[PDB]
């Protein structure tokens, strides 16, 4: 309870995250350094000098195949603990996530690990161990030279003698600085005897791990209202001279509360409070997502416990309940401001794959196993069954998790990618006609203007049966369309909409709801391989309804409508579209050549390209399809030192050349004729 005395004063602070190469010694470390007094944050209260202080150890991923992850837990801490295993040496992976913290003004510290090692299995002498820390040194302060900000290419170095390197063992919880040598006395070389007799609880209480590590965090990890001066501009793309800019630029409690979200687990939103105050019962902005909420319980954090409090201040991490959908990176403000991160694109899955247990008998609660993840994971969908989501690794995590964590021997098809259909030209008038022959209608299909389609993408022109057509219309008359048959909008629907252009058709309005399902099972599944169906426009131009509707089921409206969409599609040029995925890759310089020709022979396209000194941010473009194995092919090219993510980046055509063997494929793969269909096969005859 002493956290509250503390959250009060940004001074006391300390924002931090532990960056350990796979199997350097992470988890340890940070479970031992909370014992010693995923989760998306854990805290620690840690006296020194005299003083009380509060560290935050924010969750930091460093899979450098989720760039978004690493990049985002960067922008959120302020100091980071490099840890690098004695034996080892700083590995490429290292290098990446150290060339991260640096692009995001992190400052670094130091821990040298299984320095055990050292002692039991090579039993090398004080100073061969020294000198081996210094070639350690060197090559961390070889990357802080190369990649720092230049304000902080010297500042930010770490050295022994100042205690900005520590070293020890973080499973034999035991660590030594110098500046703790001298105000304890201790020596390297009984640690050495204590290790080597076995006598591990002397060890432990003598040169203790949390001790001196957080003796370097308070020492030399900056606080919230040191760091936000020289963060917050280089992470916020506002007017820094405005007042929610001075307001986050100092640390300032005083001001308009904002804050940005890490992560989320009800649904617990953890984030970090850059100005202002939250406070429970705290209406604000959700600027990205463009919608407004209300916080309901707020808490800080007591280790991995989240402890209920309302009124927490800057500077401070926190925790709140119920804010609705937000998804980690979002920024909450009172205000409205220019958001951390920008807007993202929707995401949709688009690989699936089949699994089913190997062995028949750890199945019911694999089936458990798999609609847990999909309990996480909002982006992961499942139907054997089947596992559907946004690429390659988003679902090899998922069969990682199933497999080691919850035990099951599981066999993995090949994946598949989910594609779509659409039209190129207009259609003649087609006829659906009902089975008994009551209920005709004559429609044309057409395709969906570029501007439209993504009107409705982004929300402008919103989904589902049209609640207010008069606005709407004139909406898509500001868009290309022609104000009049626009006027017909009655339902929008996965990216198609549905128009009636029909004058004085007696109980229209009867079957007008049956239509509109039949329309949506015609889009749910496309004429030319059973994929749902993008931008097209379905109007309908006439129509005969049964007087009664004993003559008028499901059944006979239907397929009536149905079958007549499909029809118009083949007579209108129908083409399978396929998704991209936005690629965002890290790199240093020398790799620029190699990345490219990597994206190029994917069928990808470079869009843009950002440079800082010596590093290189490359976005890119490919198919989804083309996007399999290439965690693999960009470590080569980059030796390891790529960091990298992708985004859903919507659905483009697939070339004419590459088209028939895919339709073939996956009409195949669905026990249907491999064929591509016809307007022939689909259409009527005379």
């Amino acid at each position: 309870a002493k956290i509250k005395e503390l959250m009060l004063q940004p001074e006391r602070i300390r924002n931090i995250g532990i960056a350990a190469h796979i199997d350097h010694g992470k988890t340890t470390l940070s479970d031992n350094l909370l014992a010693g007094a995923n989760a998306a944050n854990v805290s620690m209260v840690h006296n020194y000098e005299g003083k009380d202080y509060l560290i935050n150890l924010i969750d930091t991923p460093g899979h450098v195949d989720f760039g978004g992850d690493v990049t985002r837990a960067m922008r959120a801490i302020d100091g980071v603990i490099i840890v690098v295993d004695a034996v080892e040496g700083v590995m490429p992976q290292t290098e990446t996530v150290v060339r991260q913290a640096l692009r995001e003004y992190v400052k670094p510290v130091l821990f040298i690990n299984k320095v055990d090692r050292l002692i039991r299995e090579l039993k090398l002498t004080p100073q061969q161990m020294m000198e081996r820390f210094s070639k350690i040194i060197m090559d961390v302060n070889r990357l802080i030279q190369r990649y720092a900000p230049e304000e902080y290419k010297k500042k930010w170095m770490v050295k022994v003698e100042d205690g900005s390197v520590a070293f020890g063992s973080a499973y034999y919880n035991w660590a030594l600085s110098v500046p703790f040598m001298k105000r304890t006395g201790v020596k390297f070389n009984e640690i050495i005897d204590l290790t080597l007799k076995g006598d591990n609880r002397t060890l432990r209480q003598k040169a203790p791990l949390h001790v001196v590590v957080l003796d370097m965090v308070v020492r030399h990890l900056p606080s919230p209202i040191e760091a936000q001066k020289y963060r917050i501009p280089h992470l916020w793309e506002g007017d820094i001279s405005s007042d929610i800019g001075q307001a986050m630029l100092n640390c300032d409690p005083k001001g308009k509360m904002v804050m940005v979200v890490t992560k989320i687990i009800g649904e617990v939103a953890t984030g970090r409070v850059w100005s202002g105050t939250v406070k429970s019962g705290q209406e604000v902005y959700l600027i990205n997502t463009k919608r407004k909420a209300r916080i309901q319980q707020v808490g800080i954090y007591m280790g991995p416990e989240r402890i209920n409090m309302e009124a927490v201040p800057a500077g401070n991490i926190v925790a709140v309940t119920g804010l609705r959908d937000a998804m980690a990176g979002e920024t909450v403000a009172e205000e409205q401001i220019e958001p951390f991160e920008a807007l993202h694109y929707v995401s949709e899955p688009v690989v699936t794959v089949a699994i089913e247990a190997k062995n028949v008998k750890d199945l019911p609660r694999l089936i458990e196993a798999l609609r847990q993840l999909a309990k996480e994971d909002p982006t992961l969908h499942v139907k054997q069954h089947l596992l559907s989501g946004m690429g390659e690794l988003h679902l090899e995590v998922k069969l990682y998790k199933l497999k080691k964590d919850w035990g099951i021997d599981i066999e993995v098809s090949e994946p598949i990618v989910v594609y779509r259909e659409s039209i190129t030209k207009s259609s003649p008038m087609v006829e659906g006609k009902s089975p008994n022959r009551h209920n005709r209608f004559y429609i044309v299909v057409e395709p969906m203007p570029d501007e439209i389609y993504n009107a409705i993408k982004e929300g402008i022109i919103p989904e589902g049966r049209v609640k207010n057509p008069k606005e709407v219309a004139k909406k898509l008359a500001e868009l290309g369309m022609d104000y009049e048959i626009a006027r017909g909008i009655v339902d929008i629907y996965n990216g198609n909409m549905f128009i009636d252009n029909t004058k004085g058709v007696q109980y229209l309005n009867e079957v007008m709801d049956l239509l509109i399902d039949g329309f949506h099972q015609a889009m749910d599944e496309g004429p030319l391989a059973r994929e749902p169906v993008m931008k097209v426009i379905v109007r309908l131009l006439d129509a005969q309804v049964h007087e009664d509707n004993v003559h008028r089921g499901p059944a006979q409206i239907y397929p009536a409508i149905r079958t007549a969409i499909h029809c118009a599609m083949m007579k209108s040029n129908p083409v399978l579209y396929e998704p991209y995925q936005k690629v965002i890759i890290n790199i240093p310089y020398e790799y620029m050549g190699a990345v490219s020709r990597e994206i190029t022979q994917r069928r990808g396209q470079l869009v843009d390209m950002k440079q800082e000194g010596e590093v290189m941010t490359i976005i890119a473009e490919a198919p989804v399809a083309e996007m399999f194995g290439f965690a693999g092919s960009i470590r080569s090219a980059t030796s390891g030192r790529a960091l990298w993510s992708t985004e859903h980046a919507g659905f483009k055509r697939v070339p004419n050349e590459l088209a028939q063997q895919i339709i073939r494929q996956i009409r195949q793969r669905k026990g249907l004729d491999p064929n591509p269909p016809t307007e022939k096969d689909v259409c009527p005859l005379f």
